[PDB]
């Protein structure tokens, strides 16, 4: 219940009315557990059902094609022709193709693993409370802890609830909140009020947050809030999102099924108009059932003529093709559609630490004293290469490589670094990589001493395992670490009391080695080491030292600095009280200053250039980090988001600063700003939202649990493979190899996928609004149905279905990444591109009804009926308007239908060559490009021939077309299609808008 880190220990103990040393009474626990319920996040239950599919039955590629499957199932129950056997295939292929596409929707969805469940792994099973019914501490179910009870935590513990700290039993309590701030560096807590009620977690140094863990120490607190009323609870709350995914491609293809569905219902009324003559002319009586059999035969034929049944499968294979192409860049795509959505992205938001940077604390600079006399102090300054905990990198003085052992200054530097140091480097043989044991900041020094190798030890021949701590080990064989004076908040340093290992001499080289806050340590330094020599700490020396420290702590190199000193004459081991850290500062006095070191969690090698390339492709990168504004900015300058001398005011905010802007100014601030620093998880998704509120496609890239809300908001969330599992779970792509330059590759991939999707979509629709043309002359002129649905499906699904996907193999438009992101308010079909495929679709429609009308009217071979009133075909019994009796029933012939269809296949093979481009003509551009499009055309017509000259088929379709007959003309009807789209192609490529 409590709403403050801003209250005092007392006011909080007060709020819930509880003794710090006795805890809660069973009475109170009863109440609280009643008022507040249990301490746990609910498990993303929002909505679900085996039923799922029950809702993927909305669009046209359902309802429209669902009638046509029942409307076509009733009609195929009254098929009292002589083909009662080949009857109800239509009902069953409409629904087998409907059950097919639908079941891919679900084996792709029954894959999701929830972030919320990934997130609840940060929930400790047990918690330790002090309650009233016992003197002893009580391990209880962490879910059975209520706001108010006294809680105890220690090293390794996961924090159970959100807790005000009451008492720190240790000399320092170090927490890891990378869960919330995305930095694993240990924050050092305290007890004092944090009075700002608008303080962010980074500020709330007296709180323990549920889900964080104790790096080190022991502490007593009072639970302040539990369950979903916690900071992690807020992360959980923005995970649950009933808001269904509306991908940028998918939506344009959902109101196209909406506008074509209105063309459907409304061209079934456009038939009621030319037909319906039977209320005025057909003498009131002519097989009355023939009306619902005709109106419904060509109703469920306009259904299937219009819809591209093949398209789902084609598309869902253009994606899978790219998904597997991305897989080979170690970009693991999780949601198929998202491979595209990356190309149209205009903004990329990015977590800093572990994403744009390696997240390996690196000492990149260090100095020692060089020369001192009078008013003059020169330093030796170095630089150290390496952005990783691996002992790979070299120490440079003036950009040229040196040996650190050539410098007595560095020998001591290194020593202090090895000994004043609780960390340790470990080579994980499984992951195949060096990892830290300990604080990142201390582990940085470990690695520095390895890299440095001041005793010039032979290390080349060493196993990686053994190379880990090699140089460190040398130094600690030299000096026995006697005991260690732990860091305290008072003195901002720590140190180590050390004895020599070798000397029987009666001369005690006994020594304390100190590191810490540079100001603090330099004050307690009376001397300054100059190699092997010791000289007094004058004021002009202290000034030179303190000056560079000011410089390295602030520039475009904004480093974490640390001073290193030794106490040459330490106290006597038995004069020192190691129980009371308040004493330790005084033992750490009379020091000889040794040198200084600067640290960075450095950028990944390839992040800078990826950023540069993103810029060229017209994409803007934004950093949104829970780390500090100075660090954030200096990384930005290094990866090129800012200029090395750019003045950044107004282009970088902290979470706090952002919050103080009026809501309007905030939304504008996301348009111009690039670092958002010291943010909370919810800042990241607020920002992604403002961005998207300008109808911009935004990606979020990161790796932390604090990244999750924004990984979700963003159109595309992209996780790093070394990141958290929840971040992986929340995103659609994981860069397995942490290669940040693969994101650029993924956008180029997205852009090419789109280009091709639209080129193969034009191809596929032209033969839909081109079969409907044919069903509307096969009906408006009372002609005999030139095509039946079973042929339509097969064609739309397969003959077209193949070269459709060979137009996914279409050569990637080069310079694809020299232009900007397409607009989302971009139309696919244009006022004139519609005029194109409507011009063509129109042609062929006639050309196939005009091959049903050349196996009669000019029927060179079989049953010809020249200029014959094919207004009727029921007329057969009464051969009076037309003589020719005993000829009856040639209208149901297989051959007139074989011609229409083979003309359709042949024209949808030349259309697949005009759709080998857009404006690019086959005149200038060789048709013989895609060896794959050729392969698909052969396979296409090689299957049409398996659909002619084979067993069981041709029976579901129609009788074989003979050479010298139904092919010469199937080919003579086809050719012109090229010329029609080659003149329409001139229209664009000689006098078009451009
Ligand atoms: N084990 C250790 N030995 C020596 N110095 C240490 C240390 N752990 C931390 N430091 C030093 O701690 C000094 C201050 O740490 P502290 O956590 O107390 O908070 P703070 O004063 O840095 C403010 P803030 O958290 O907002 O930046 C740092 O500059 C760091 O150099
Ligand atoms: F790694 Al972060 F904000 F969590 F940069
Ligand atoms: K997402
Ligand atoms: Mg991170």
């Amino acid at each position: 219940m409590e709403a403050a880190h801003s209250k005092s220990t007392e006011e909080c103990l007060a709020y819930f009315g509880v003794s710090e040393t006795t805890g809660l009474t069973p009475d109170q626990v009863k109440r609280h557990l009643e008022k507040y319920g249990h301490n746990e996040l609910p498990a993303e239950e929002g909505k679900s059902l085996w039923e799922l599919v029950i809702e993927q039955f909305e669009d046209l590629l359902v309802r429209i094609l669902l009638l046509a499957a029942c409307i076509s199932f009733v009609l195929a129950w009254f098929e009292e022709g002589e083909e009662t056997i080949t009857a109800f295939v239509e009902p069953f292929v409409i629904l087998l193709i409907l059950i097919a596409n639908a079941i891919v929707g679900v084996w792709q969805e029954r894959n999701a693993e929830n972030a919320i469940e990934a997130l609840k792994e940060y929930e400790p099973e047990m918690g330790k409370v002090y309650r009233a019914d016992r003197k002893s501490v009580q391990r209880i179910k962490a879910r059975d802890i209520v706001p108010g009870d006294i809680v105890e935590v220690a090293v390794g513990d996961k924090v159970p609830a959100d807790i005000r700290i009451l008492s720190i039993k240790s000399t320092t309590l170090r927490v890891d909140q990378s869960i919330l701030t995305g930095e694993s560096v240990s924050v050092i807590k305290h007890t004092e009020p944090v009075p700002d009620p608008r303080a962010v977690n980074q500020d709330k140094k007296n709180m323990l947050f549920s889900g964080t863990n104790i790096a080190a120490g022991k502490a007593l607190g009072i639970v302040a809030t539990t369950g979903v009323s916690t900071e992690i609870g807020k992360i959980r709350d923005q995970m649950a999102a009933t808001e269904q995914d509306k991908t940028p491609l998918q939506q344009k293809l959902d109101e196209f099924g909406e506008q074509l569905s209105k063309v459907i219902s409304l061209i079934c009324v456009a038939v009621w108009l030319i037909n319906i003559g039977h209320f005025n002319d057909p003498v009131h009586g002519g097989s009355w059932i023939r009306g619902a059999i005709y109106y419904f035969k060509i109703a469920v034929a306009l259904a299937v003529a219009a819809i591209p049944e093949g398209l789902p499968a084609v598309i869902t294979t253009c994606l899978a093709l790219g998904t597997r192409r991305m897989a080979k860049k170690n970009a693991i795509v999780r949601s198929l559609p998202s491979v595209e959505t990356l190309g149209c992205t205009s903004v990329i938001c990015s977590d800093k630490t572990g994403t744009l940077t390696t997240n390996q604390m690196s000492v990149c600079k260090m100095f020692i004293i060089d020369k001192v006399d009078g008013d003059f102090c020169s330093l030796n300054e170095f630089s150290i290469t390496g952005s990783t905990y691996a002992p790979e990198g070299e120490v440079l003085k003036n950009d040229k490589p040196i040996r650190s052992g050539q410098f007595d200054g560095l020998v001591e530097l290194a020593t202090i670094c090895a000994l004043c140091n609780d960390s340790s480097l470990d080579f994980n043989e499984t992951k195949g990589v060096y990892e830290k044991v300990g604080e990142a900041t201390e582990t940085a020094l470990t690695t520095l001493v390895e890299k440095m190798n001041v005793f010039n030890t032979e290390v080349r021949n060493l196993s990686k395992v053994e190379r880990a701590n090699a140089c460190n080990s040398v130094i600690r064989q030299l000096m026995k670490k006697e005991f260690t004076l732990e860091f305290s908040r008072d003195r901002k340093s720590m140190s180590v009391y050390c004895s020599p290992a070798k000397s029987s001499r009666a001369a005690v080289g006994n020594k304390m080695f100190v590191k810490g806050a540079p100001e603090g340590v330099i004050d307690r330094c009376n001397y300054v080491r100059v190699g092997t020599t010791r000289v007094p700490m004058t004021g002009p020396v202290k000034e030179k030292i303190l000056s560079v420290i000011k410089e390295w702590g602030t520039g475009r190199d904004t480093l974490r600095c640390l001073a290193l000193a030794t106490r040459d004459t330490p106290p006597k081991r038995e004069e020192m009280v190691l129980d009371d850290s308040s004493r330790f500062m005084e033992y750490e006095t009379d020091l000889t200053f040794v040198g200084v070191v600067g640290m960075l969690d450095p950028p990944r090698k390839e992040v800078m250039g990826s950023i540069q390339l993103c810029r060229d492709a017209g994409i803007r990168v934004i950093m949104i980090t829970g780390d500090n504004k100075g660090t954030a900015i200096a990384i930005c300058r290094r990866i090129g988001i800012f200029g090395e001398n750019e003045e950044v005011a107004d282009r970088a905010y902290t979470g706090r600063e952002f919050d103080d802007l009026p809501l309007a100014e905030q939304r504008e601030a996301c348009r111009r700003a690039c670092c958002f620093a010291r943010v909370e998880p919810s800042h990241k998704s607020k920002i992604v939202e403002y961005l998207q509120s300008y109808d911009e496609i935004t990606a979020m890239t990161g790796d932390g649990v604090n990244d999750a809300p924004a990984l979700k908001k963003a159109e595309i969330g992209i996780a790093m493979g070394s990141g958290t599992a929840v971040a992986k779970t929340a995103s659609e792509m994981v860069l397995a190899d942490d290669n940040f330059s693969t994101i650029v590759a993924a956008v180029e991939e997205g852009r090419a996928i789109y280009n091709n999707m639209k080129q193969f979509i034009r191809y596929l629709i032209s033969s839909n609004v081109g079969e409907v043309v044919c069903i509307f002359l096969t009906a408006a002129l009372g002609l005999p149905e030139a095509l039946i649905p079973v042929q339509l499906l097969w064609v739309n699904l397969v003959t077209d279905g193949l070269p459709a996907t060979a137009l996914g193999f279409n050569p990637p438009d080069l310079d694809i990444m020299d232009r900007p992101p397409r607009s989302p308010k971009e139309p696919l079909i244009s006022g004139w591109l519609f005029f194109r495929y409507m011009a063509i679709g129109g042609y062929v429609g006639a050309a196939t009804v005009g091959a049903a009308a050349w196996w009669f009217m000019y029927a060179e071979d079989g049953p010809g009926v020249t200029y014959h009133q094919l207004t009727h075909f029921m007329q057969c019994t009464e051969d009076h308007p037309h003589f020719e009796g005993l000829d009856c029933e040639i209208f149901e012939a297989p051959e007139p239908m074989t011609m229409a269809l083979s003309v359709l296949v042949t024209i949808e093979m030349c259309n697949a060559l005009n759709s080998l481009s857009e404006n690019q003509s086959l005149m200038r551009m060789p048709p013989w490009v895609n060896i794959w499009l050729l392969g698909s055309i052969c396979l296409s017509m090689s299957l049409h021939f398996l659909i002619l000259y084979v067993d069981p088929l041709p029976m579901i379709f129609k009788l074989k077309a003979l050479d010298l007959t139904q092919w010469l003309m199937v080919l003579k009807i086809s050719l012109p299609v090229i010329g029609l789209d080659e003149i329409l192609k001139f229209i664009a490529r000689n006098y078009l808008e451009g």
